[PDB]
Formats: structure tokens, sequence, C-alpha cells
């Protein structure tokens, strides 16, 4: 993957609530292995599908993501977005999210 593409687009559409990795407004639902383990989402495929549809406080981006209410009200992200954002949380992740 382009490292440094993902690592700008997640800088800018995600960093504020999971910042390096983490999760500032809900504990246990970070970006880290254990947490997306015990989540069941541990995967790129289901990176996207949570980055795509959202779930509880997390909007989600992609665009056919429905209703309006469960969906960022900023732009939507394209699905090649998207898949470069779940492809570069997969890798931060098995890394440990190095600073
Ligand atoms: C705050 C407004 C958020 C933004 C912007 C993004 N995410 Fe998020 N995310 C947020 C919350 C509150 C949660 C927990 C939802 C729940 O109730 O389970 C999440 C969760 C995820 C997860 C799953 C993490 C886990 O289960 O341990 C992933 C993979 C994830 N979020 C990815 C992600 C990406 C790629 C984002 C930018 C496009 C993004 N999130 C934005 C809060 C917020």
């Amino acid at each position: 993957l382009d490292i440094q593409r993902g690592a700008t687009l997640f800088n800018r559409a995600c960093a504020a609530c999971h910042d390096t990795g983490g999760n500032i407004i809900q504990p246990g639902a970070t970006l880290f292995t254990k947490d997306l383990e015990r989540n069941g989402v541990d995967t790129e495929e289901e990176i996207y599908r949570v980055t795509y549809f959202g779930k509880g406080r997390m909007p989600g981006f992609g665009e056919k993501c429905t209703p309006r209410g469960q969906c960022t009200f900023g732009p939507r992200l394209q699905d090649e977005e998207i898949k470069l954002l779940a492809e570069f949380v997969k890798f931060q992740a098995d890394q440990g999210w190095p600073t």
C-alpha cells in the first residue's frame, strides 16, 4: 500500500478520534490489534465495512452509507479511499502503531 498517502488521509479523516491508533470517544474500541480482535474486526475487510457503514458513535464514510443519520455529515469518501484507509489501519495495527 501507499503508506504516505494512507497516513495523510488517515491524519485528516480519522486521527482526531483515533489519535495514534486510539479512540478518544470510546475506551476499548481503539485501532490496536487487541481491541480490533475483541470487537471481531481485525481484518482489512471488516475495517473497511465499519469505516463504510459506521457503528454507534462512529459515523460511516461510504458513498452508499444509509441512513444519513448514521453517516458523516461531511463529504463521503470514495471506495478507493476507504480501501486505502483499511489497508493502512491493518498495517499500523500489525506494527503496533509506531511513533
Ligand atoms: C469520531 C467522530 C470518529 C471518527 C472521525 C472516526 N471514528 Fe472510527 N470509531 C469511533 C468510535 C466512537 C468507534 C467505536 C464504535 C463502537 O461503538 O464500536 C470507532 C470504531 C472504529 C473501528 C473499530 C475499532 C474497534 O472495534 O476496536 C475502526 C476500524 C474505525 N473506527 C476506523 C475509522 C477510520 C478508518 C476512520 C476515518 C475514516 C474513523 N474510524 C473515523 C469514532 C470515530
